[PDB]
RNA sequence: AAUUUCUACUAAGUGUAGAUC
């Protein structure tokens, strides 16, 4: 009988690496320099990039051994089934499986033969690179035994040969890029054949381009395989584009000839598309500038492609609107906005057309119907200009409005060129430095942006076809030009990364000290081989590295008593008992030293001790006892570890025994070694010594330590059985300094420094010593990464999701933490009990820190506000944008802690937005990409949640962290449920009356006067109430469309309260309700004491009554009201009364402590996100224990409104 | 404006609060 969290400790193992600074002690650094130990590791760091290029060389020769040798069998059917003019009906589906097998055939041809094995293993730079193609053999030699360097590279490069359908894959480049273009050129070649003079075709082209083959050949389908390799690609593209001839001659390609057939001026005869060949900036101001000048000046090719695209689109009318497509996705919203004037128009017209087909007059639109229709829209690949014009009202030519938009964008590039013109002068020199030159950086960004946006907008004109009749006459010119234009993407990114860079560098290189096996392990004596160990003196820890000539130097050292002793590390990790107990104890040396029995041998060889229905408990137990006894009689192990074994009988399986061996097969304590003696070893350079350090080891550190500091100390604390452990794979790095100390910004001693937190009541600080910006980057820095194992031997095994459900099922009053992102609040929190009562509500705009019993807050929302003003003053430059992103990422590391306390405090489950059902809205300040990061870190922390201020052995302290979450997988996997975390859709959580569950499901925009009458008439009643001085609209959501989700159906709307209206004016004004009705009715001669006035109201003859009656109605249903300037109120008022008679205003809760209902609209959202989890909990309470794992949690809008409206009481 | 590293700091004077492969 305890808390639900109590059950979640020692569940699964987790591994982490702690980093530290390593401070060289004494003469160590001098010795390191004299003996020149470092430079070995530093040049390798230099030539790493060089060797990588040589690896790419052999890779490219390889790719071209497999590609010369390949004949695609799948191909010949594929081409046919491709240009079959589809005819669809999923007959094409047959083909889309033929496609995948084209990539399948390529991948397997790589893997299948001519080696491929020896490619990403140690033997590629050992021997293979040396035998392939002196100044290059030398660099590779030379990395022998240091093959570690290329592992990240090795992973990045094996993705080349997959069937992955990624732009990484060679196969994808072959079939889904080159082959569609190769096919599309056949059909161009067939159509455009006779244009070619015999003297033009094979004459100049066959001889000068080849003298082998003929031009006809490369437009035959069986010839494609020839064009997989780069030569055949160059040959092909030279046929199209042209060729230099090796003399000045310059042979025209096919495209020039088609061009020269402008003589018929009908023209618009399609040109061929070239084939994709396959397989920046950033180091200096002079480089960055050289690229900008070179790629973006007015006779660059990017600027050439812009002029061609200007010419192309100027003739947009000349082309067939039926054969021009716009890719489906964001480009559809945008172009809808630019063409018609609204986002959802295209989507809306398309929904109007889908309905008519799928909407049976039995009707009632349901959630699934809307989900399925949505799945259909998304699935649609693209829209022709013709189809878009099909939605085009009269008066509005879609092509022409598009022309004026595109042309406009090119004119904006040309004006921006004019403003940047001096930058492209041969004469131009950079006076200041780039990161000191805001003006230049802004000139560059302006131009880059205007071209990037042009590029990014024009990209929409494909539709990934895979499409029927395309206007190849348009897509010839377009594709020629756009492939060039696209180069701006790379340039943009590189230049931006360079400006955005920190003024310092974190570049570093791994240290082996001329030792391939340096520091592989710790725990055991292999210390003569690994040559690194760990020393302790008082509170300080040290890393000690023995010189090769003196490995044993640490061996022989007295226990002293001259009053000076480092403590010295030893003892032992027994690694993987399950592999290692049988490898030792069945080794013939042991099978001599011991007998053993043949009953034991037979059990092992057959494996009657494992699982898998050959299991025999007694056979298993015999093995155990054999091992147990073998353990008594094996010195190496029984003088190392203190084995305390469970009775053999209470072992159910063999893993039970193995865990105990693993658990006890690790010791760790300390030896004793003369301080004076090793200190001298350092002096003589027999030993190199570094202090392992972070600021928490400073003699002036008095605060609560870093979490990782605790982990590290706890490694060697008596109270740690239980358990954090030290692991091998430690690495030492060198980080060369990147700032010069004399050049740092400094706050000089004895002068007040302004304090920056406006909520810090102390205004200045005066210290008696100097404070330096970024000081740590002005010194060469050694850094030490040490791997640790947490909960290596878990006792509690179970499924975390199932256990959470079971405990919630049997919890009589489970609390839920709701988190929501808000408009006036970065994050807002609502804690709720098992019945929906709010227990705690507040904004997380302010993070309050504790040190002593002193509290100081930081308002991160004001920070973001000052930085957004900064971004405005700086004209949205890159660096402010990065500053805002990082601020937010900082903020979320603060929030993670606030959530952990709340979980611990209320034993509560967490309710979070599912971001894969993504909506989002411009007003919320934490965007999706930051929130996703937040949700990942929340998960990461809940793998091992720890409160730093708890005593470490206590549950929830550093040796007993809560594990209430499984390991992160991906963002797509952040849905449904991860342990204590539940992912909820935000649908209908903010705009809903938390006291009745009323949500506005009507559509109140004026459309027509008939529609308005129908609307008014669909109401049950409209009656002015004299007693309560109110108008009462009584409705039945049945008589209105798309209201299926509502549960109560019958709702009496009233007037009381007022509302804030946009009133887009000469954009804010406010409006009292029940007095706006009185006004309007008087205005039109309608006496309203006469109710039911529905019939009456419909007697009105002009739009003006109706247009303003509807606008009035919309406001009554507008529950959320906000001024935007004033932080005071973003309130919620509801047009419907509860069972006790008065209705809900937010301002009546707006100032209290933790009210019973939400205080503003931000709260309501976090409150309702939490209630959906209560709903989910409610489903658990309905299921049997063994069914819990199966219960669905994806609440539907209909379940939600039923719950919101019935549970309130 | 100090950091294993990050963000926000100065937090009582070479650092503070979270977080951190
Ligand atoms: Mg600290
Ligand atoms: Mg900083």
């Amino acid at each position: 009988a305890a808390s639900k969290l109590e059950k979640f400790t020692n569940c699964y193992s987790l591994s982490k690496t702690l980093r530290f600074k390593a401070i060289p002690v004494g003469k160590t650094q001098e010795n390191i320099d004299n003996k020149r130990l470092l430079v070995e590791d530093e040049k390798r760091a230099e030539d790493y990039k060089g060797v990588k290029k040589l690896l790419d060389r052999y890779y490219l020769s390889f790719i071209n051994d497999v590609l010369h040798s390949i004949k695609l069998k799948n191909l010949n059917n594929y081409i046919s089934l491709f240009r079959k003019k589809t005819r669809t009906e999923k007959e094409n589906k047959e083909l889309e499986n033929l496609e995948i097998n084209l990539r399948k055939e390529i991948a397997k041809a790589f893997k299948g033969a001519a080696g491929y094995k020896s490619l990403f293993k140690k033997d590629i730079i050992e021997t293979i690179l040396p035998e392939a193609a002196k100044d290059e053999i030398a660099l590779v030699n030379s990395f022998n035994g240091f093959t570690t360097a290329f592992t990240g590279f090795f992973d990045n490069r094996e993705n080349m040969f997959s069937e992955e359908a990624k732009s990484t894959s060679i196969a994808f480049r072959c079939i889904n890029e080159n082959l569609t273009r190769y096919i599309s050129n056949m059909d161009i070649f067939e159509k455009v054949d006779a244009i070619f003079d015999k003297h033009e075709v094979q004459e100049i082209k066959e001889k000068i381009l080849n003298s082998d083959y003929d031009v006809e050949d490369f437009f035959e389908g069986e010839f494609f395989n020839f064009v997989l390799t780069q030569e055949g690609i160059d040959v092909y593209n030279a046929i199209i584009g042209g060729f230099v001839t090796e003399s000045g001659e310059k042979i025209k390609g096919l495209n020039e000839y088609i061009n020269l057939y402008n003589a018929k001026t009908k023209q618009a005869l399609p040109k061929f598309k070239p084939l994709y060949k396959q397989v920046e900036g950033y180091t200096s101001d002079e480089e960055v500038l050289e690229v900008f000048r070179n790629t973006l000046n007015k006779n660059s090719e990017i600027f050439s492609s812009i002029k061609k695209l200007e010419k192309l689109f100027k003739n947009f009318d000349e082309y067939s609107s039926a054969g021009i497509f716009v890719k489906n996705g964001p480009a559809i919203s945008t172009i809808s906005k630019d063409i018609f004037g609204e986002w959802n128009l295209i989507r809306d017209k398309w929904n109007a057309e889908y309905d008519d087909i799928h909407l049976k007059k039995k009707a009632v639109v349901t959630e699934k119907y809307e989900d399925d229709r949505r799945k259909s829209f998304k699935k649609i690949g693209s829209f022709s200009l013709e189809q878009l014009q099909e939605y085009a009202d009269a008066d509005l030519s879609v092509v022409e409005k598009l022309k004026e938009i595109i042309i406009q964008k090119v004119d904006e590039i040309y004006k921006v060129y004019g403003s940047s013109e001096k930058l492209f002068d041969a004469d131009f020199v950079l006076e200041k430095s780039l990161k000191k030159n805001d003006a230049v950086v802004a000139i560059m960004k302006d131009l880059l942006d205007s071209v990037k946006s042009f590029e990014n907008y024009i990209k929409a004109f494909f539709g990934e076809g895979k499409e029927t009749n395309r206007d190849e006459s348009f897509y010839g010119d377009f594709v020629l030009a756009y492939d060039i234009l696209l180069k701006v993407d790379h340039i943009y990114d590189a230049i931006r990364n360079y400006v955005t860079q920190k003024p310092y560098s974190k570049d570093k290189f791994k240290l082996y000290f001329q030792n391939p096996q340096f520091m592989g392990g710790w725990d055991k004596d292999k210390e003569t081989d690994y040559r690194a160990t760990i020393l302790r003196y008082g509170s300080k820890y040290y890393l000690a590295i023995m010189d090769k000539k003196y490995a044993k130097c640490l061996q022989k050292i007295d226990k002293d008593d001259v009053n000076g002793n480092y403590e010295k590390i030893n003892y032992k990790l027994l690694p993987g008992p399950n592999k290692m107990l049988p490898k030792v104890f069945f080794s013939k040396k042991w099978m001599a030293y011991y007998n053993p029995s043949e009953d034991i041998q037979k059990i092992y060889k057959n494996g009657t001790f494992k699982k898998g229905d050959m299991f025999n408990l007694n056979d298993c137990h015999k093995l155990i006892d054999f091992f147990k006894d073998s353990i008594s009689r094996y010195p190496k192990w029984s003088n190392a570890y203190d084995f305390n074994f469970s009775e053999t009988e209470k072992y159910k399986d063999i893993a039970g025994f193995y865990r105990e061996v693993e658990e006890q097969g690790y010791k760790v304590s300390f030896e004793s070694a003369s301080k004076k003696e090793v200190d001298k070893l350092v002096e003589e350079g027999k030993l190199y010594m570094f202090q392992i350090y972070n600021k928490d080891f400073s003699d002036k550190s008095h605060g609560t330590p870093n979490l990782h500091t605790m982990y590290f100390k706890l490694l060697f604390d008596e109270n740690n059985h239980g358990q954090i452990r030290l692991s091998g794979g430690a690495e030492l790095f060198m980080r060369r300094a990147s700032l010069k100390k004399e050049e740092l910004v400094v706050h000089p001693a004895n002068s007040p420094i302004a304090n920056k937190n406006p909520d810090n009541p102390k205004k200045t600080t005066t210290l008696s010593y100097d404070v330096y910006k970024d000081k740590r980057f002005s010194e060469d820095q050694y850094e030490l990464h040490i791997p640790i194992a947490i909960n290596k031997c878990p006792k509690n095994i179970f499924k975390i999701n199932t256990e959470v459900r079971v405990l919630l099922k049997h919890d009589d009053n489970p609390y839920v933490i709701g988190i929501d992102r808000g408009e006036r609040n970065l994050l807002y929190i609502v804690v709720v009990d098992g019945k929906g009562n709010i227990v705690e509500q507040y904004s997380l705009n302010e993070i309050i820190n504790n040190f002593n019993g002193i509290r100081i807050k930081t308002d991160y929302h004001s920070l973001l506000d000052k930085k957004e003003k900064e971004r405005f003053e700086a004209r949205q430059n890159w660096t402010s944008i990065e500053n805002i992103k990082e601020l937010k990422a900082g903020y979320i590391s603060q929030v993670v802690h606030k959530i952990c306390e709340l979980v611990e405090k209320y034993d509560a489950v967490i309710a979070l937005e599912d971001l894969n059902s993504g909506f989002k809205n411009s007003r919320v300040k934490v965007e999706k990409q930051v929130y996703q990061k937040f949700e990942k870190m929340l998960i990461d922390k809940l793998n091992y949640m720890v409160d730093k201020k708890s005593n470490p052995c206590a549950t929830g302290g550093a040796l007993k962290g809560y594990q209430i979450t499984n390991k992160f997988e991906s963002f797509k996997s952040m849905s449904t449920q991860n342990g204590f975390i539940f992912y909820i859709p935000a649908w209908l959580t903010s705009k809903i009356d938390p006291s009745t569950g009323f949500v506005n499901l009507l559509k109140t925009k004026y459309t027509s006067i008939a529609d308005s009458k129908k609307f008014i008439s669909s109401f049950d009643r409209i009656m002015y109430v004299p007693e309560e001085d109110l108008f009462e609209f009584a409705l039945d959501y049945k008589n209105f469309s798309r209201t299926d989700a509502d549960y109560i159906k019958k709702w009496k709307l009233y007037s009381y309260g007022n509302r804030i209206r946009i009133f887009a004016a000469a954009a804010w004004e406010e409006v009292c309700l029940t007095s706006a009705y009185k006004e309007l009715f008087n205005k039109y001669g309608i006496n309203y004491q006469q109710g039911d006035i529905r019939a009456l109201l419909c007697e009105q003859s002009d739009k003006a009554f109706y247009s303003s009656f509807m606008a009035l109605m919309s406001l009554m249903l507008q529950m959320r009201n906000s001024i935007t300037g004033r932080t005071d109120v973003d309130f919620l008022i509801s047009p419907v009364k509860n069972s006790d008679g008065i209705f809900y205003d937010s301002r009546n809760y707006e100032a209290q402590e933790n009210a019973i209902l939400p205080k503003n609209a931000d709260a309501n959202g976090a409150y309702n996100i939490a209630r959906k989890v209560l709903w989910a909990i409610g489903q658990f309470k309905k299921a049997e224990d063994e069914k819990l794992d199966k219960v669905k949690i994806a609440i539907s809008n209909k379940e939600w409104l039923e719950y919101a409206q019935t549970s309130v009481k």
